[PDB]
């Protein structure tokens, strides 16, 4: 299954995941794809969000209902 997740600068990152990835594991795959600067924002100070929901880390993307082409937003927390 492949997502889109807009990043803090509003870049476009493209992910491979499977349907019951966890956002922690979709959270590692946002980490290493993204760029330097964000090396010093540590990885419980982002949330994501899709379709108004904060998503927890621990539940997975099935949980949520997110389906392939589903475009997730990292956001502060």
């Amino acid at each position: 299954m492949q997502i889109f997740v807009k990043t803090l600068t509003g870049k476009t990152i493209t992910l491979e995941v499977e349907p019951s990835d966890t956002i922690e594991n979709v959270k590692a795959k946002i980490q290493d794809k993204e760029g330097r600067w964000a090396l010093a924002i540590p990885p419980d100070q982002q949330r994501l969000i899709f379709a108004g929901k904060q998503l927890e880390d621990g539940r997975t993307l099935s949980d949520y209902n997110i389906q392939k082409e589903s475009t997730l937003h990292l956001v502060l927390r």
